[PDB]
């Protein structure tokens, strides 16, 4: 047994005020650098322990001892995501039921079926950039969000957000971002119901209505449609769980739609933005990735098999996920009393937070050069020790859309690298914006076309 390190306190508020920053994860990473593999974080009537080492996180990932917990951030997101897959407890009937009903939507057969629609949106991104004038630059995260939101909309719901037809935000995105920002900001509130937050509450309810009005539109579009679809929404509306034999009810379907539109694009936009950022900051790595894209993507538009062949692009994405996993943490609770790492006693119900970016910087696993961007670390994924690399979470509660995200991002990054040479024209200083999720803010580049014709579709 050992005393646990803990950061600075603010009297009766304990550690709570440390979350009074617009960059909490980054603040927690700095605390982990100072305190080590584990530290306690107290708030009035609440406590959790932040883990940063693979040695302790591998134990936390033992599902016989710990189950997914809804962190305070997820409890706030649940106000609009309900018992959708991301914010449901493992023991709630609707978690396994929806998991069984929707898993087929991420099968290899399904991925092959989404490919053409991913190409449709990727072609729109490449055409936008080909059409820019000499003077112009690209707002990277903004365009990656256009791409990822449209891709989940089309592949998952046969709905076109038509984001490339807009210069300003879709009300959905504005409301989604503001809702996630509010959840993050509520983390530091000692008195959530003080009147000074009435405006925040009013705005939060307004943003939730906007998201629900969009769900209404997607559902109306499907009912009134003639096109026969067999996508995510088809399974949500018609699929039956093999175990219970039951389909989802209307309320849960609405929560899944909101969940998938948000989880199904926000983090992929972050991944693509960080990958491009690292590529322009590491010229030799960008050269290797571009060479592979040119060599592999020999047709007017990429085939599904060709995307699977973009090995180095895939390594680039994994190395971007290592340094800046866009869902930066996940939470666990102890199923029963147990001892963590042979020295930290936990009582049944105690919470743990896995700080993924810190796990990914564990020098005892990766070597000392953890801050370097080296895709080659992922040349042979099998040599990576179990539970050392966890950008998609753990076990039965791991990311259900992992393959969708990586196929979309590999396809798009491959096409980007094939069609343009990129320039960090402002020598951009990394600024990571936090809204629970992480993404570069203000990242801009110039893309000079290689003038390679694009195929139809
Ligand atoms: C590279 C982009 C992505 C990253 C880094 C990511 C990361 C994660 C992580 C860390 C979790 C576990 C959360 C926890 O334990 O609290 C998770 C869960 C989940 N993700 Fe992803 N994700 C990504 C893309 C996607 C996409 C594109 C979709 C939709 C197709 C998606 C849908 C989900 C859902 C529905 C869950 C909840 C699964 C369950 O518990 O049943 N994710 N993701
Ligand atoms: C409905 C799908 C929603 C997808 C959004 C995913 C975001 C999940 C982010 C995980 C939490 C980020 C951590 C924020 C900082 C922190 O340590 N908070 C402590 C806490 O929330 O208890």
């Amino acid at each position: 047994i050992k005393e646990m390190p803990q950061p600075k306190t603010f009297g009766e508020l304990k550690n709570l005020p440390l979350l009074n920053t617009d960059k909490p994860v980054q603040a927690l990473m700095k605390i982990a650098d100072e305190l080590g593999e584990i530290f306690k974080f107290e708030a009035p009537g609440r406590v959790t322990r932040y883990l940063s080492s693979q040695r302790l996180i591998k134990e936390a990932c033992d599902e016989s001892r710990f189950d997914k917990n809804l962190s305070q951030a997820l409890k706030f997101v649940r106000d609009f995501a309900g018992d959708g897959l991301f914010t449901s407890w493992t023991h709630e009937k609707n978690w396994k039921k929806a998991h069984n009903i929707l898993l087929p939507s991420f099968s290899q057969q399904a991925m092959k079926g989404y490919h053409a629609m991913m190409v449709d949106i990727a072609v729109q991104l490449v055409q936008k950039w080909e059409r820019l004038n000499a003077d112009e630059h690209i707002e990277v995260p903004e365009d990656m969000t256009r791409l990822t939101l449209d891709t989940i909309g089309l592949c998952g719901f046969n709905y076109r957000f038509n984001s490339f037809y807009r210069d300003q935000p879709h009300p959905f995105i504005t409301s989604m971002v503001r809702a996630l920002d509010e959840a993050m900001n509520k983390l530091q509130r000692a008195n959530p119901d003080d009147p000074a937050y009435d405006e925040n509450k009013r705005q939060f309810q307004e943003d939730i209505k906007v998201m629900n009005d969009l769900v209404d539109k997607i559902i109306a579009d499907r009912k009134a449609s003639g096109e026969q679809s067999d996508d995510l929404l088809t399974h949500m509306l018609n699929g039956k769980d093999p175990e219970t034999g039951e389909p989802l009810d209307d309320e849960n379907i609405r929560y899944q739609i909101i969940t998938f539109l948000i989880a199904g694009h926000e983090t992929t936009s972050g991944l693509l933005s960080f990958a491009l950022y690292f590529l322009v900051k590491n010229p030799h790595v960008l050269q290797k990735a571009a060479e592979e894209a040119a060599r592999v993507l020999v047709d007017p538009v990429p085939s599904y098999k060709q995307v699977k062949q973009l090995k180095y692009v895939g390594m680039v994405l994994n190395e971007a996920l290592r340094l800046w996993p866009t869902v930066p943490a996940f939470s666990l609770y102890a199923k029963e009393d147990t001892v963590l790492g042979g020295e930290y006693p936990l009582e049944k119900g105690d919470e743990l937070m896995v700080l993924i970016p810190q796990l990914h910087r564990d020098k005892t696993i990766w070597g000392d050069d953890v801050e370097e961007f080296r895709p080659e670390r992922f040349e042979n994924p099998s040599a990576i020790p179990q539970h050392a690399f966890k950008p998609f979470g753990n076990g039965q509660r791991a990311c259900i859309g992992q393959q969708f995200a990586l196929h979309e991002a590999t396809l798009v990054l491959g096409m980007m690298l094939k069609h343009f040479d990129f320039e960090d024209h402002t020598n951009y200083e990394l600024d990571i914006k936090e809204t629970l999720t992480l993404k570069p803010e203000g990242f801009v580049v110039k893309a000079k076309s290689k003038k390679i014709p694009l195929g139809g579709i």
